[PDB]
DNA sequence: TAGGGTTAAGG
C-alpha cells in the first residue's frame, strides 16, 4: 500500500465536456482507479479543464505513464506526477523540465556517482558536475538532463536521494532569469 | 493544465 500521493497522475489540458465518468473510462485501462475527478469551478460547476487519476499501486501509474500520449475525448491531454499542495507552492513547482539541479554532493563526486543513482529514473543525456570559473573549485552541485520530463518529476516527488555515499537535495533546475524572478 | 468545505490548539 503506496502513499495516495505516489498513487495519484494530475492530468492537464483536458477537454471542457470530460467528466468523472468519460476521464475514468479511458485511465482504467491501465489499472484499479481508487480516485478519479475533474476539478471545476464551484459556482459555475463548470470544469476548470484538469483532474487527477489515482491507482491502486505505483506500478498502475507507470504503465499509465509509459502509455504517453494520452487521448481524452478527442483531446490529447498531459498527465503528470501529482505534485503535493506543499510542494506547489514552489516557484516552478509544475514546470515540465527535463533538467534537475543537484545540491549537497561531496567535492569528489564523480559522473558515475551520479549515474548509479539517477540513471533508474530514466536515460540520462547530459551530466554538469560544477566548479568554480577560473579557481577550478567544485561547488558542491551538478545538473543532470534526461530524455523524458517524466523522469524528472518521477525523481523530484521521492524525498531522499543518495549520491556518492550520502543524501543529496534535488529540484527541478530553474533557468537564470526563472531564479532570478523566484528570489 | 495544480486539488475536492484538505494545514497552528489550548494548554
Amino acid at each position: 500500500k503506496e502513499p495516495e500521493q505516489l498513487r495519484k497522475l494530475f492530468i492537464g489540458g483536458l477537454s471542457f465536456e470530460t467528466t468523472d465518468e468519460s476521464l475514468r473510462s479511458h485511465f482504467e485501462q491501465w489499472g484499479t482507479l481508487t480516485d478519479c475527478v475533474v476539478m471545476r469551478d464551484p459556482n459555475t460547476k463548470r470544469s476548470r479543464g484538469f483532474g487527477f487519476v489515482t491507482y491502486a499501486t505505483v506500478e498502475e501509474v507507470d504503465a499509465a505513464m509509459n502509455a504517453r500520449p494520452h487521448k481524452v475525448d478527442g483531446r490529447v491531454v498531459e498527465p503528470k506526477r501529482a505534485v503535493s499542495r506543499e510542494d506547489s507552492q514552489r516557484p516552478g513547482a509544475h514546470l515540465t523540465v527535463k533538467k534537475i539541479f543537484v545540491g549537497g554532493i561531496k567535492e569528489d563526486t564523480e559522473e558515475h556517482h551520479l549515474r548509479d543513482y539517477f540513471e533508474q529514473y530514466g536515460k540520462i543525456e547530459v551530466i554538469e558536475i560544477m566548479t568554480d570559473r577560473g579557481s577550478g573549485k567544485k561547488r558542491g552541485f551538478a545538473f543532470v538532463t534526461f530524455d523524458d520530463h517524466d523522469s524528472v518529476d518521477k525523481i523530484v516527488i521521492q524525498k531522499y536521494h543518495t549520491v556518492n555515499g550520502h543524501n543529496c537535495e534535488v529540484r527541478k533546475a530553474l533557468s537564470k532569469q526563472e531564479m532570478a524572478s523566484a528570489s
